[PDB]
RNA sequence: AAAA
RNA sequence: AAAA
RNA sequence: AAAA
RNA sequence: AAAA
RNA sequence: AAAA
RNA sequence: AAAA
């Protein structure tokens, strides 16, 4: 799922990291306009993430972004989701114009808004990822690097809410696995270069062959089995990693 | 599973269509020595399909690789199973020396023959097939091509003995599939050039993973599953289909 | 893709510093009229990157040029990344007239603008780079000078976004990679003269082809395999270096 | 692969049209001494092609050249392939004397020869090249001239046995194409002159690479992409053919 | 009736032996331009053989050719009957351009086409003549020489679609008999020099007074007569028979 | 290409080191009417120079040629490159009359100049060079003295703008290189008396053939090869220089 | 290459026409001692024809002269490649004494001959043109004269063995060209006078001009370039051709 | 080809 | 096919 | 997660 | 990146 | 720049 | 300037 991010630059040390987390998380994010951004791929098409703060109400600039991205999100092309830096108590909601100021009790109100407070980040990032995949199919954990037998392995966890999906549910899914490979060791993205991916967590047999597909000729693959709960090797692309090799994880 | 075939001239239009079945059913063929390619790959080498036929026996030539096979099946390399082009009944033993006719005698009656006849093609082949299936994991049934609403598609149809698998078994496995996708259309092979490809028959989701995974930038994958029985699209190289349409049965 | 420098002589220190860093990202650059230049090849023309700048605002000649370059880019034939030297606050827009003030306005909140600082070199450097290849078909990065298992290389990096390019891509590209290779040591080009060339990032097969084609008798070629992930020699020029070593990377 | 041809003159005429035959397979002939051209390139020498007929074995010269090459054969560094004119069955054994004729024998037993009839063409002339491909790498089939879309070429198709080859492979292989290469339209090579030129078959990028890159300044080159299964123009030496035009296969 | 064979070289031999069938059935037949003759006659001018191959098409003159005589055939002045050497899913239409394989699917489909294969000579040939008869008057089958009560004599078997002709219809025949007649032993001609000659089958007594009528000073003739069932000769050019035989079936 | 220089005598003293610089180039240069001898030759005649001063406005005789130099070179048989000996904000327009300030700034407006300062000398001969060179075909570079092994050279190097030139292109190019030959070791002119010379860059075979050919009993006439980075000696007219040696460049 | 004639008067009439050969394909021969002239140039000497027939083993002044030039051709200096007038079957070595019929048994084994005959001239005269060239470098077909767009044209073919030569080879060549160029109408001489002739085949670009370069003021020198297959005129000693004409293939 |  |  |  |  |  |  792509994501929208607008915020100031006053909190630009805080929306990477909140945008890395989403970013681990097999979460597109596009940073930079983002109004014409709206209007591509499928009605699926992103999740808008309102960076509230008390210098952000005072940007016009950031203002008419919200007012454009709010006005087609009740046609339901996207969807909004606001975070707020700061408790709800302390907005300047006095500084703000009369417009303004209804404009944003509106949302705030009929809307369900994220609190973020810096302190507590463990739990900050997960009400993010929950509101993310709240109203969205099958969600994704942020990968895990480690180590089992002495073997190194990168683990992507999905969560499958309810235990089932619409049969053609991977023609309205856009999720293209192979933008969140890397090409180089010094490239960042969510998969590391040449390192063995592991696919974990209950679903239907054609959710791990749409998942394993795409790593052809890119990364060794493990896959989990319930029947002894240990991970199988179904690709060799890395030295000594046999196809059918087993890690007791 | 690989497989060599021991056969006279005479006999050789019979052996084509039996190598044509056997190479149908995702198993390697080699006709055209035999004695020093038995000893290569892993310790399930091959069977020896060993044409018996009146004439078979009369050859001199025919006879020693016969000997040298059951010599080394012994140790446990390989095994053979002994095609009976004509029935027992008739074979003429009388024309064999004593030597010969024992040698005979004891390889006919401690292992298990095949009977074949040209009249009844499709019980004579599924005989075949089956005395090549029976000590194995997973079967593989001949490559049935079917077009399902108005879309041509080819089915791999694998089935497993009993019910349950080694964790361990795709690393002793060698049935690499790369060996039986054709190039081009002319070209004979058991996978079509470009057709879409289905996966159908219970089995884990590793060994799914493992089929479809080398079919990348080769041919369309197709999978099918059993909670409402249709098939499931994975990868998309063909014009006209997208990942996540369904074939109904 | 060609690129077009309007730009003022005050702000010359900082132009050819960006240009050459465009010009080892395989971008060709036009300094120095530029009007008659943009109707030229094919319709992907070029960019025009307008410096703007407190002191080039305050040239005649200098508004002249960019009032018919964004006329015709109402066309399409030319798209502007107006780049800024000072941040848009410090910006001195009293200055100039009512109808130059509403002009500039205008460009520069329908169309994304690019900030410059000199103090963060390398972060100005990607976002200028950034802004040109994001409207752009398959990207390059600038070419880095490496040494790998004692030999000298230089690698040219190129990523496709979304992984897929049209069948007849190469029809429409103006990339002539010819034009950027040194004849001279001495010589200021992309690709240093008689220096082996790497060729490094996933593609098609015709891609590949297409790149390393035109550097016969010009430079030895290496190539990137993910498979073993090293470098492959194709090309024999220079001494010691015969068409097949493995370089570890 | 070099090949040298050791025939008697009263079987030139099946010569020449299997030798024409294995020149269409970029395989390197040499037909008119042998011995001494044996100790020439890399261990991967040649192939000794003795084509024996029952006038063959009666020529004393025709006889040491076959003893020295089998003498050799013996280390290894060439081997042979002695392919019958005449079937095994009316081979004059009895002319020869015990010598001659123990030795005979001996190399038709332990080492796998060919048999040729003069009705067969078709299959004949694939047996001996089959044997010839068989202990080798990736294969070459023979050049064929092709139309498609209205334009004509010659498509130059490769199997690859397996699937995986050394990484440096290129090292020892010896199939520099330059000198299948004609240069007048008169000139009788695998390659036609000025007659574009396509790569079909699956294979690494490197190996691509390595092929088209001798092309430059001969012969326009068309590589074949298994993602819509179309040709795709990489070099353009010719008036009418752009670089990146695609052929309908 | 005429006919004009439209062919290459490539086809000849099958070309020959279709014509001289042809030949034997009364058919006037031209081999070596053809579009100025089709302008000649009367309005049933001939039939236009177009010999369709994989070869054939290759050609830019059959192409050419066959263009013009589609171009005149829509004015109706001849009809076509495109006889196909090869069967039509073997037709390399591919190679055909745009505007080629347009033409060359409109003839096929919307106009009846024939079937030839050189297996089943006896079956193809007589879908060759039957696609010639089916819009045409009074049939004729080959001649055939038959010896009847020890005398040599050649019948000439007409037929006539359905059961009546029309009054005039002698009027637009184009089937005067004296160009069939051979004038020396060695010659060849649908009707044998000196031999009796046979009219049998059902007809108006015109029809007979005008075919025989020709025979004066020629052959000696023969009517068969269906109330009786033998054969009556009517003239004597012969020595050893006489105006008034009979020749009992 | 030729060209005329259009100057005043205070401006002499620094035309003739751009002459003489332009003369390096392979340019040839005639200083001293000009009117009529511009017609002559082929239409490609040359770039007229006009060196611009505030003394030379001053002038009615270098004022009226410049008028009928530009007014036929509206006619296109000459374009002129006009040389501001300084800086256009300097120049005495005011005491200039109306309609020759008119006159002079429509020529400079819209056609392209090139500024002239005699502090950055370097910068200012590339300048006049590269306008030289800018709207001409393959451009040649100052001839340089330059001893390699101990062996004395002046090569010539020359450059091809977009490594493409029309095949007929010898027949419009006005350069005779016999002009530029020195034949006394006191004569001013590009190539020096019997020192051998060489030939540096990219290019066509024939290209090179047609420079070395009028070199026969002049000078020996050294060639550089990029397959070895190295110059080769063709031509034998010095002694001690053998055909065939090599000189590490 | 340098060419030496051993043969007997009663052979002269085949002779003289294989030395025209030779001569039309630049090699420099010498018919009328021979002895002495053998040490004379560089080690790259001359190549011996001892012309032997069942006549010219029966003259003892040709016998000592071979056994001379085999005496320095194990020495190195020459090397000896003999023609058969006559069959190796029927030459008469019983005329010959122990001494000579060891002799030249010797050298018939150990060295390779070319065989003659007088009825297939143009496959005998290749033979030995393929024989004096087997151990050479870059080759020369016989000078052809082909008129090509209404323009006479001599052509000198030349190919290289392999695809590269030696940096420094012009420096060992001993083929000088200005001794072949006739200087009347009426002389004999493998270049034609005042004839244009043409250079064809792939070289290095030195090649090119050490070949073109001794023809100034002597003919009319043509290139052919296989970017667009045409041979492009160079120098014009010839009226009515100037240096830049196209002759199409 | 016996008025073709 | 005995005025088809 | 052994056709979810 | 082993026909993307 | 080894038929650009 | 070695048939310019």
């Amino acid at each position: 799922p792509q994501a929208f991010f607008s915020h100031n630059n006053k909190d630009k040390k805080i929306v990477l990291e909140v945008l890395e987390h989403l970013r681990q998380s097999l979460v597109a994010t596009w940073i930079d306009s983002l109004i014409q951004q709206i209007i591509a791929g499928i009605s699926k098409s992103q999740y808008f993430l309102a960076f509230l703060s008390n210098e952000y109400l005072k940007s016009d600039w950031c203002w008419d972004e919200l007012e454009q991205a709010y006005a087609l999100h009740q046609k339901g092309k996207v969807k909004i989701i606001p975070i707020l830096l700061t408790n709800r108590a302390q907005l300047d909601l006095n500084a703000l114009t009369d417009a303004r100021r209804n404009f944003l009790e509106s949302i705030l109100t009929r809307l369900k808004y994220v609190e973020f407070d810096p302190h507590n980040m463990t739990r900050s990032l997960g009400s993010v990822a929950e509101a993310l995949w709240q109203n969205e199919a099958v969600r994704f954990e942020p990968i895990r690097m480690i180590k089992v037998n002495g073997t190194e392995l990168q683990v992507v966890e999905f969560k499958i809410p309810g235990s089932n999906l619409p049969v053609d549910f991977l023609h309205h899914w856009d999720l293209k696995i192979e933008d969140f490979i890397a090409t180089s060791p010094n490239e960042q993205k969510p998969v590391k270069f040449d390192v063995p991916v592991a696919l974990y967590g209950p679903g239907p047999n054609w959710l791990y062959a749409f998942l394993t597909l795409p790593f052809k000729n890119r990364n060794t693959v493990f896959v989990f089995n319930s029947r002894t709960s240990e991970y199988i090797c179904v690709y060799s692309k890395s030295a000594g990693l046999a196809p059918g090799m087993v890690l007791k994880g």
